[PDB]
């Protein structure tokens, strides 16, 4: 967050409705919260809003304050697992990180052993936080998620941040998250939900409810790298969150130190104890594979460092030993070096950063649509920074497998982009306190910055409407509004659901002719006239009627019909509709797919 907000064009000095923001409550359903974090200090805060009805559990030495005004925990139907501690306290770290990303106060000199040094903060530093612990070492059960929703809605939260999700698609009314969020929506409470980390294949997201704001994860300009310099002077740019100081060590290949009963064929990967523990003590081992902190403890005990490799390095992770993930070619160069001299060595440097001009790009793991339940409703809905985010961390929770002297941690996931969107949606709410969940969501989607389909060919099924743009979302001009009824209304076709985007499923090479009805509501007091601008690939005939709309003022509503005709050869074809009065730009992508 020391860079993400700035990257989004949301500096520390953005305008704010402080009194309103100070009375908004952000509900966070996660692994609980660590109250001692600097991000949750309450100096200067006034008492909890009169509307607040939530309570504060005291188990496990927990104490609420004027910042964290609510703290609950749920663990229905089974005994706790090793590592779990009854109470609302965050012993995992995930909930403290997401909560601080959404509403953490400004914390200067925020860093992880110097990495990412700057001022950390959430979208709404003045907002109150109500934590609901529903995730434990055995996961987050349907029963607890629903328990949290039942209380949160009644307690008075204004918005919900949910960085959790199911692995497989389920029908809305036999899905705890869909059910809870639906009832939250009927009470005017929006839920920002992570899309999932099961990408990059199509059909991997389970955040399918139309009423949910589903969020993908994308990169930012800052990128952590870990330079590795072998003995001959060659320098390779690897990827990892490496906090260890530079140091020269002897180098060794897993291929040349097979463990008992193993041979070069498998020892080259270093996994499953395939490398001789006696031949790698105090050395940097070269492994032709990539793995996590667990494997380090399982097969590499004794090593001074580890060099891994992978074809996918669009995000960095921390490890229990100095390490870096090298590109295959650099791994090959390292091996040639090893066999070019009798005593090879290398130095793994402490991580540094580079500027990636391609950002934002949806990251490899971000879950992709189409919507498995309602294939005509595009998912995910939008993208935000979810790669290498620095935010609050419990001083006792491990980082990369081990305990370290830090109050912050750098991690990636749609669980990191979700709270950025929560912070932004909340900021929008401070300026438009009467808006419905659908309206707030519409604002973020119609002002989202278009992303490059050449860097993410899956297009809308990877990033939805695009990259979130905070300052533009505050005043969208017009919104595609909706309420509980619309989601269960019978007209009830699907192409008539007033959604901020248009989705159509067809067959390849065949011709089609479908139409969508929509209604725009002006959210600005000044009147103006909008004209429609359509951009469609060859082979498609897209038109809107009317193609001009005038709004007389705040709340004025105008309907229109969109007709799409033609055929497609590829799996995904993208087009777009933009309504503009010269001041506002209301963009809705149109996606045609032949995927089944
Ligand atoms: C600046 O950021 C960009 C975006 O993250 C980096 O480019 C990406 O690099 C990764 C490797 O870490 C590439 O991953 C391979 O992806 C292919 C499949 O590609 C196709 O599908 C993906 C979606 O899954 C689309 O995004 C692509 O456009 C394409 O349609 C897969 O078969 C491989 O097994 C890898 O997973 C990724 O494709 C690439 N994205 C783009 C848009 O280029 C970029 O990384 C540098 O450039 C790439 C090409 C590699 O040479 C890296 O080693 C380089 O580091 C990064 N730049 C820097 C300097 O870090
Ligand atoms: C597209 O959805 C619109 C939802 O607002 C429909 O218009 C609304 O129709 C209501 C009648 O059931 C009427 O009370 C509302 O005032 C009106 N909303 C506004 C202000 O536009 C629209 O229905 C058609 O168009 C309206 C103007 C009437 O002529 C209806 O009889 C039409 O069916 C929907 N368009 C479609 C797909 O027909
Ligand atoms: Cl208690
Ligand atoms: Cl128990």
């Amino acid at each position: 967050t020391t860079r993400s907000w700035d990257f989004l064009g949301f500096p520390l000095t953005v305008p704010r409705r402080s009194q309103v923001e100070s009375n908004i409550v952000v509900g966070v359903l996660d692994t609980g919260i660590w109250p001692e974090s600097p991000s949750f200090d309450d100096e200067g805060f006034s008492p909890p809003p009169p509307k607040w009805k939530g309570t504060c559990e005291t188990s496990n030495n927990f104490r609420c304050n004027r910042k964290i005004i609510g703290a609950r925990s749920y663990h229905i139907g089974r005994p706790i697992s090793p590592g779990d501690v009854n109470g609302p306290r965050d012993t995992n770290g995930h909930g403290t990180h997401t909560a601080s990303t959404a509403a953490g106060g400004l914390v200067s000199q925020a860093n992880l052993y110097g990495l990412g040094l700057g001022t950390a903060r959430g979208g709404v530093p003045l907002a109150r936080i109500a934590a609901y612990k529903v995730c434990w070492n055995d996961g987050c059960s349907d029963t607890d998620i629903l328990a949290a929703y039942d209380d949160a809605i009644a307690d008075g939260v204004d918005i919900i941040s949910l960085s959790v999700g199911g692995a497989n698609p389920r029908h809305y009314f036999v899905d705890a998250i869909a059910i809870g969020s639906f009832h939250a929506v009927e009470r005017g409470i929006l839920t920002s939900n992570s899309a999932g980390n099961g990408g990059p294949n199509f059909f991997t997201t389970a955040s399918l409810s139309p009423w949910l704001l589903s969020v993908a994860a994308s990169t930012m300009d800052r990128k952590f790298v870990t330079q590795v310099q072998i003995g001959n002077g060659q320098s390779f740019q690897g990827v990892s969150i490496n906090t260890f100081d530079n140091q020269y060590y002897p180098l060794v290949s897993g291929r040349d130190i097979p463990n008992t009963g193993f041979d070069k064929s498998t020892s080259r990967f270093c996994t499953d104890k395939s490398v001789n523990p006696n031949l790698l003590k105090g050395k940097i081992v070269v492994c032709e594979a990539s793995f996590g902190p667990h494997e380090f403890f399982k097969s590499l005990d004794g090593a001074a460092g580890v060099l891994m490799t992978s074809n996918t390095r669009d995000y960095a992770d921390s490890y229990p030993l100095p390490s870096s993930v090298l590109d295959p070619n650099d791994l090959l160069a390292t091996l040639r070096y090893i066999y070019s001299i009798r005593s090879p060595g290398a130095t793994i440097f402490k991580s540094t950063t580079i500027l990636n001009a391609s950002a934002p790009v949806v990251v490899s793991f971000s879950s992709r649509g189409p919507n498995r339940a309602t294939k005509d409703v595009i998912k995910p809905d939008i993208s935000g920074p979810g790669v290498e985010i620095l935010a609050a961390w419990p001083s006792v929770a491990p980082v990369g497998g081990i305990r370290r002297n830090t109050l912050f941690n750098i991690i990636s996931g749609t669980s990191m982009s979700c709270p950025h969107i929560t912070g932004i949606a909340t900021y929008v709410k401070t300026y438009n306190p009467t808006w419905s969940p659908a309206a707030i969501k519409s604002a973020l989607m119609t002002t989202a910055s278009p992303m490059n389909a050449r860097f993410n060919p899956q297009a809308e099924f990877a990033y939805g409407s695009g990259h979130v743009n905070p300052l533009k979302a505050v005043r969208p001009g017009l919104v595609y509004d909706a309420n509980e009824s619309d989601y269960v209304k019978f007209t009830g076709r699907v192409w008539d659901l007033n959604y901020p985007s248009f989705g159509l499923s067809v067959s390849p090479s065949q011709t089609f002719n479908q139409y969508f009805n929509r209604t725009l509501t002006s959210v600005a007091p000044q009147a103006s006239t909008y004209r429609a601008m359509i951009s469609a690939p060859q082979g498609l005939t897209i038109s809107v009627n009317p193609n001009v709309l005038s709004f007389n003022g705040l709340g004025d509503r105008k309907s229109f019909t969109l007709t799409v005709r033609g055929s497609i050869k590829g799996f995904v074809v993208s087009a777009s509709l933009v309504w503009s009065d010269g001041v506002h730009y209301v963009r809705s992508p149109i996606t045609i797919t032949s995927l089944v």
